[PDB]
């Protein structure tokens, strides 16, 4: 079934320190997020890039990591309920912020944690270069050869587009009927690899740091092995959701090159286009398309997406 | 069904400065084109360097770019009927002057525009590397192997032999009939990704900048924002066709290797030699064999082929 | 009276290596070429740049030597009648086609050999500097003052504007009229040397190195002391005669400034330029200018053509 | 069916010259070649090393081309009939010789052509990593998987094990049994691309430039236009036969790792072992593996093999 996505977003120096403790802290972290039976996996992206539109974005490209003085992650993790991803923060408090406090050090901006409902996925298992022949075989064994997918390589393998739009209220349902089509529509282009629309339905308060007073000295006043009180988020996940409603294309290509024509085929493609447009017209925001690379993973979260 | 083939000509400074422009300038033209419900796709090619044949161009070689102080290019772009083209240019005139006179900076030749029909098309869609799984699943559970292509990457990942001919008139069946012929034994070739013949209909004096005394002067005097009297063109598509009948055989190959070889198994299989020996009986100039990069595609420009 | 002018055009690799084979080569091709006694001279063009037209051609400059990865060569011999062309080559085809075949290796395209008809001619004699005394002195002694040309001077002491223009179908004689007017205007401008318009009658298959399939195979398989059957041209020179119709508008000019000025007149001097204009509304294509320096030459061709 | 195999063996100077040499002369050669009926392809290769057998020939290793002062070349020619390739020596001499000549500046040892029976075949046709979709799927449809060959990429994609054997007269038909007997099984080898097994039936004099006294002198005092009398070969092919008996075993791998261990699987495997045991037995000298790298091919000699 679909799975609820929470998101961690940061952005960080862009400098050795920083990756150095990506490798310590971020294998604890997501080893105690494991502690929950509804957690089902998770993606972890770095932003390598900026989609720049032609010049809509003139300063930007898609691979800007040699020259940027920052890094942004945006860390996915995957709920069965997205009550347990709050739940598993509290049950494991002491554990989750004296790890993620060790990123002090390196932190520019956040931790955000928005949470989403997937209200569409077209999201193929993970499969190395290895496997496909077991899986052509396994495949048609049993008869099903239309369940083979494409070839989706894990661990920085391949790249995504991610897609911000925010939607005028009252369009929420244009929006959603449109961009199902175009995804239906988009994924004639090669080196596609899957697709899925994220709705935001909330924010999560206590992974985003975000307490009342209390808990905001606490953290300020933090030695690195203390917790501030986790009762000391003062709104829930819903009460936090933006209006205008934010969603969130997620689209995943073999190659940047792929992604580049692969997504511009929404403005190249007359009659693809012409449904696309009936996205553009009810947008507050975007489409604002960050390139990211899936670099640490864990891949069964699309397991439990297709069974 | 087989689309009109626009193949806009020119030769720029081979520098950096050339490059950026195209990364800026190339996505809006492209966008402006795909205005027109005609407009079925494009391909657009770097020239990397010249077939040789041996030495009878021994100062060539298959990559030149190293050592060119110029850089050509050689943009399809595709359409139902080519009066689309025609009429693309003309409605979107003020978007596309302006956008094409931001390469003056950095022309030498052109731009030139002859417009082709395809009289002979074996060309299969694109597809990456992670694609094809799918694809071998889905051609067998719809009962169709044969219909499983080879695998032709997109955006610059096999090249092209770009195959100038011009033929002696009143021999022009004699030189379709056995290219034709040529190109159904040369595609048991290794690496052969697939051919068609371009044959000119005449060319397009407004995508050549050609215009009478009136706008060659607006063009000649222009700040970069007036567009030039688009009405102003003197000549029909077919008034401009060439005689002797100029034709492109256009092959493409897995790489410059496979292409150097493949290619020249019409001189070295004997039973194919004989046969080609018919099309360079009807040669008035030619073979000239360029060397291509299809780096910038819309790709669905073959789903239209192959409909 | 007028001769014809065969034009071997090639593009060969821009360093030492070549024009040291000019200086081997080039001679003795030349004096191959004298054996018959239609021959009347040549004219041999290196071309070292492109006139820009204010930045049409931006990238372009009239002298861009010092940059380019190639040299454009066009080499000018004069015949009583272009028959004796043709008859030229086959009569000496032995000596011809092994000197010819040692520029191989620096080859890049051609050679392509046109031939043309002068329809008009206003070239002087060519004089060094320290020759106009005695021609001064001649003219009036045999009271013929008006007979004292320009000082032209020889062997790359003067420059050439290489004007490319090809015309719509129908239009020929209204572009021959305007072309003769717009010259007969132009030589009032500083530093003009002489003028005259070349219109093609057709191609040289021979001098092209364009056979049929034996003559193509001959040609590659060659080590370089072999030649192809000289009878296995399959085309005469008016079958390869281009439609639309090409000219040459070859003017003379004392130096760069001079040519850049002088070809201005007919844009910047408004009664000049009401009569180009009738040029200008015949054009499929052009003009495109070249600018050659005539290097090596025999001069006498002029006398041929002033007697 | 299986076709003849003529070797031209040479040892030249390992320097830039020498492959700039190859590039301009090769394909001449090949395409004289193809003027024959009887040919069927080429197979050229460059040695790049020595297989050391561990420290049998410690001095070598697999890629000796950094450090080797000489390349050794193998060019393998084939033929429907031995003597069509006698034939077309004689009919193509004029250009061969003097095609073959241009290499002198460059030549140490050779050359010298043996003649060779295929009397073991398995060897299936070259394909690119592009092809084999097609491929599969073509067999498939025609109910004949296992028809299905390994992917063997053409033009230096893989490499050739050359192993030499000559073998005590009266034990021939030992050495073919227990050879063809040891190839059989090798083939489960992992990265095994095909084998083949060439038995001298001669050498051809002409091919070897082994003249009689007036073909001898021609040869040394030729300026490299003047062809020796090709009738001063003064023995047939079979009257150059050697006793020993004379072997070479050809086997194709992906890699030189593969070529490595899979060879070394009748060393290593103890039933293997035991059937190349007899092989062994047999043998007067070698085996003496070369490793050869098959840089230029005309693949459609396995075209005429395998039907
Ligand atoms: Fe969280
Ligand atoms: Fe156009
Ligand atoms: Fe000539
Ligand atoms: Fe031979
Ligand atoms: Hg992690
Ligand atoms: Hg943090
Ligand atoms: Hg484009
Ligand atoms: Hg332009
Ligand atoms: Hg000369
Ligand atoms: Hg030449
Ligand atoms: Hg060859
Ligand atoms: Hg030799």
């Amino acid at each position: 079934p679909k799975p609820y996505v929470a998101i961690n977003m940061a952005e960080l120096k862009n400098e050795p320190k920083t990756f150095e403790m990506f490798a310590s802290v971020g294998p604890k972290v997501c080893m105690v997020t494991a502690r929950h039976p509804g957690f089902v996996g998770f993606q972890n992206h770095i932003q390598i890039g900026i989609l720049p539109f032609g010049n809509r974005y003139g300063g930007a490209k898609m691979d800007m990591t040699k020259e940027s003085s920052t890094v942004r992650v945006l860390q996915y993790t995957f709920w069965k309920d997205w009550k347990d991803h709050e739940e598993m923060h509290r049950q494991n408090w002491s554990y989750l912020f004296r790890l993620c406090y060790s990123c002090a050090s390196q932190m520019i901006w956040g931790p955000w944690e928005p949470i989403y409902e997937i209200i569409y996925a077209n999201m193929p298992i993970n499969t190395e270069m290895t496997d496909f022949t077991a899986v052509v075989g396994k495949k048609f064994a049993e008869g099903k050869p239309l369940d083979i997918p494409v070839i989706s390589q894990p661990y920085g393998k391949r790249v995504v587009a991610f897609a911000e739009h925010s939607v005028i209220p009252g369009k929420e349902k244009q929006f959603e009927d449109a961009i199902v089509r175009t995804l239906e529509m988009l994924k004639k282009a090669p080196g596609f690899l899957g697709a899925m629309v994220l709705k935001e339905i909330g924010v999560s308060g206590i992974g985003s740091m975000q307490f009342g007073a209390k808990g905001f000295h606490q953290v300020l006043e933090n030695p690195g092995s203390l917790e501030p009180d986790p009762n000391n988020v003062m709104y829930s996940v819903p009460e936090a959701k933006n209006t205008p409603q934010q969603y969130i294309v997620h689209v995943e290509w073999a190659n940047t090159d792929a992604l580049m024509f692969g997504m511009g085929r929404v403005l190249l493609y007359p009659e693809l286009r012409q449904v696309h447009d009936e996205v553009l017209d009810t947008l507050v925001y975007g489409p604002y398309i960050r390139i990211l690379n899936p670099m640490m993973e864990g891949t069964f979260w699309r397991e439990y997406l297709n069974e």
